[PDB]
Parts: C-alpha cells; sequence; structure tokens
C-alpha cells in the first residue's frame, strides 16, 4: 500500500509526463524493444521495425505509447483503487496479447529509466522509489488477474 506521500511524488512526475504524452511513451516503447527484443516480437504491429531510427519514425508507433501512457495514468491516479481500470487491461494482456508478467516488469523499468532522463529534478530518489512501489502494485495486481485466468505461469 502506497503512502499518501508516495502517491504524491508519483503524481507529481506523471504531471510532468502528461504535457507530452507522446514523446514519453516512444522513449519508453523504444526502450522496451531495444533492452528487451522479444517484447516487440509480441507486437505483429511492429516487428517490422529492425532499427531504432525506424521505430523513432514510427507514427503507428507514436500513436500506441500515448494509448499506453493513457492508461497508465488513468490508473495511477485511483491511487490503489484501480480495479475497474485493471480487470480489461489485465484481460487482453494474458488471454489475446499474450503478455508475461515479466515484460511488465521490463516496461516498468523503461518507464522509470524514462521518467529519469525527462525529469531529474521532480524524479530524485525518494519518488523513483515511490515510482517503483506504484508500479509494482500495478503488477501485483494484474499477476492476480492472470493467475485467476491460469497465465501466472
Ligand atoms: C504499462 C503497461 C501497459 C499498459 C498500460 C498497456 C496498455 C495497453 C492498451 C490500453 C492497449 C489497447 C487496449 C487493449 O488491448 O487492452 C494495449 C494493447 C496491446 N499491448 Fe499493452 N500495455 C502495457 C504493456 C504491454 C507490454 C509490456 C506488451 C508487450 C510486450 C504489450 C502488448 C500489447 C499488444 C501486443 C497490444 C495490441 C497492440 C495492437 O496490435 O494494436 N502491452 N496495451
Amino acid at each position: 500500500v502506497l503512502s499518501e506521500g508516495e502517491w504524491q511524488l508519483v503524481l507529481h512526475v506523471w504531471a510532468k509526463v502528461e504535457a507530452d504524452v507522446a514523446g514519453h511513451g516512444q522513449d519508453i516503447l523504444i526502450r522496451l524493444f531495444k533492452s528487451h527484443p522479444e517484447t516487440l516480437e509480441k507486437f505483429d504491429r511492429f516487428k517490422h521495425l529492425k532499427t531504432e531510427a525506424e521505430m523513432k519514425a514510427s507514427e503507428d508507433l507514436k500513436k500506441h505509447g500515448v494509448t499506453v501512457l493513457t492508461a497508465l495514468g488513468a490508473i495511477l491516479k485511483k491511487k490503489g483503487h484501480h480495479e475497474a481500470e485493471l480487470k480489461p487491461l489485465a484481460q487482453s494482456h494474458a488471454t489475446k496479447h499474450k503478455i508475461p508478467i515479466k515484460y511488465l516488469e521490463f516496461i516498468s523499468e523503461a518507464i522509470i529509466h524514462v521518467l529519469h532522463s525527462r525529469h531529474p529534478g521532480d524524479f530524485g530518489a525518494d519518488a523513483q522509489g515511490a515510482m517503483n512501489k506504484a508500479l509494482e502494485l500495478f503488477r501485483k495486481d494484474i499477476a492476480a488477474k492472470y493467475k485467476e485466468l491460469g497465465y501466472q505461469g
């Protein structure tokens, strides 16, 4: 359970993200795909992209970055009371998109790295730990739904 002070840290940096949702979403997905290329293979939509320059030039990848960070922002702003928002995400990511929990750990690492690059004055260690906690709580609650459905592994 995050404290109120931890949530404030999380949402304070998240409000900085929302000034350039699309730039963040490109940086985060690029990082995820470069750092963990097995993740790119899950997107039939993006698996033709073979270089970082092609990734940065793809408008479709930019659009999907905004889809992802808009869904994450809506979950973070519920401060833990996010059951209605996770149900559908867990269900599609487990059963249709076939995404392992470990790949949610990987995109959490990329989100934390990109927030540290773009917002260092609002993303010191206190805020990095709080955002780590918020992304762990996201993964915990999605993993419990995966387990229900037979996909925790
Ligand atoms: C912060 C974590 C994430 C969030 C908030 C998120 C959010 C979303 C949303 C909102 C959609 C569209 C609606 C839906 O299908 O449920 C989607 C689609 C999708 N996601 Fe994610 N996602 C996340 C992580 C991942 C990861 C780590 C992968 C793959 C490694 C992945 C793979 C996919 C795929 C394959 C689709 C369908 C894309 C398409 O072909 O249009 N997601 N995601």
